[PDB]
């Protein structure tokens, strides 16, 4: 509830004089291009991960048909910023997921921060 | 075949209202910036392989005429996100190379974002 009231707080006061658009760009973002992420990062993970399995889960994190949200989190932790676990040292498959999951990631980002604060502005 | 699938559920499916437009951007960067980065990336690599060839490989890993693909996995690892062997500790090559492939970078990425988002999107 804190967070939430420092964030209405964000929201309402829009009357202190005209920056750009906050609250606007707040709900043309907010949360859509956010689930559309999640979904195709999702499925990424799942399947890379059914990759696995059908190879060695019965590899980097112990191949014991384990947890697929810690391979969630080591995409985010590593593949997002640093520090992977290499996980081959499979190749084929991760290597085009990975570069398609980076074009991804950047076309969403680019496309929708250029297109949205540029043209629909109307400040 | 999984992936193809999904990443098509993002193409064809543009009926859903406007949303920017997802699929043009696609074609328009799709793969187009990308193999020109492998190109510039590759060449870069064995330049400055070669220069390790020429001065050590007859040096940071274990020089012994070894692969350059894991030059590729390096350059990818840590002058993209970090962690690097230092490898020198060559160098009048390095700076100059690396501090060019950064350049190349940017100016590609920013290029193709700019134009390609703000005018040519005719949404």
């Amino acid at each position: 509830a804190l967070v939430l009231g420092w964030m209405n707080a964000l929201y309402f006061t829009r009357g202190l004089k005209l920056t750009g658009t906050y609250s606007i760009m707040i709900q043309k973002i907010l949360f859509k291009d956010l689930f559309r992420f999640l979904l195709v990062y999702l499925l990424f993970m799942i399947g890379y991960a059914s990759a696995l399995v059908t190879l060695l889960n019965p590899p980097a994190c112990r191949d014991s048909e384990t947890f697929s949200a810690f391979l969630l989190d080591l995409f985010k932790l590593t593949i997002g910023m640093g520090d992977l676990e290499m996980l081959s040292s499979f190749i084929l498959l991760l290597v085009t997921y990975i570069i398609l999951t980076f074009v991804l990631l950047l076309n969403m980002l680019i496309a929708l921060m250029g297109e949205t604060v540029g043209q629909v502005s109307k400040e």
